């Protein structure tokens, strides 16, 4: 809806900075509105839910199983790894390491993904042979690198969820991770009447960048697709959780 547009806006003028907007029907795949659809922003961990995409997708072809065990060590260990850390003797399952990487988006987890698909290169690839050859993953924990751009994350997260590539056991799952996100509390989430659906992704990186990727929709059930990016802000950490809020009150009161 145009008000929404206006409180991306709005949101770019206060934040002084880039913003990328994507609101997607999620049954036809169309978009209902759109800002900034075609440049690059820093994925950063929304990235996350692309990696488990391309497991649960080796899953469904039997190169992975989601039981399968990787053990690992403190040399592995990178900064900000609140599951993985506990589980230095015991290991973590596939699964595990997916929800870890999704609900509280555990770094190390994310690596250990990475490394069990062949790298950034092979995700790339991945996401190249499903329709989108814009996002791009570089690295493990104006650059082009590890960035998306709205449109082609609206549009690869509804392939991933609703599309014909992965199996009915491996879109909810996927859809399930999503939905126990317990680390992006202030963001989109903070604008939800009680009884709505919501599964997301969110992110933050240094020079302003935040960012969010969710599916959602009233009555339990979800309906669209939201992507939101910014970055190039000074601004604090929860002045742009405010703002990806706002947009989301916004989307929510014109739905």
């Amino acid at each position: 809806h145009p008000e929404t547009l206006v409180k991306v806006k709005d949101a770019e003028d206060q934040l002084g900075a880039r913003v990328g907007y994507i609101e997607l029907d999620l049954n036809s795949g169309k978009i209902l509105e759109s800002f900034r659809p075609e440049e690059r922003f820093p994925m950063m961990s929304t990235f996350k839910v692309l990696l488990c995409g391309a497991v649960l997708s080796r899953v469904d072809a039997g190169q992975e199983q989601l039981g399968r065990r990787i053990h690992y060590s403190q040399n592995d260990l990178v900064e900000y790894s609140p599951v993985t850390e506990k589980h230095l003797t015991d290991g973590m399952t596939v699964r595990e390491l997916c929800s870890a990487a999704i609900t509280m988006s555990d770094n190390t987890a994310a690596n250990l993904l990475l490394t069990t698909i062949g790298g950034p290169k092979e995700l790339t690839a991945f996401l190249h042979n499903m329709g989108d050859h814009v996002t791009r993953l570089d690295r493990y924990y104006n650059d082009e690198r590890d960035t998306t751009t709205p449109a082609a994350m609206a549009t690869t997260l509804r392939k991933l969820l609703t599309g014909e590539l992965l199996t009915l056991a491996s879109r909810q799952q996927l859809i399930d991770w999503m939905e126990a996100d317990k680390v992006a509390g202030p963001l989109l989430r903070s604008a939800l009447p009680a009884g709505w659906f919501i599964a997301d992704k969110s992110g933050a990186g240094e020079r302003g960048s935040r960012g969010i990727i969710a599916a959602l929709g009233p009555d339990g059930k979800p309906s669209r697709i939201v992507v939101i990016y910014t970055t190039g802000s000074q601004a604090t950490m929860d002045e742009r959780n405010r703002q990806i809020a706002e947009i989301g009150a916004s989307l929510i009161k014109h739905w």
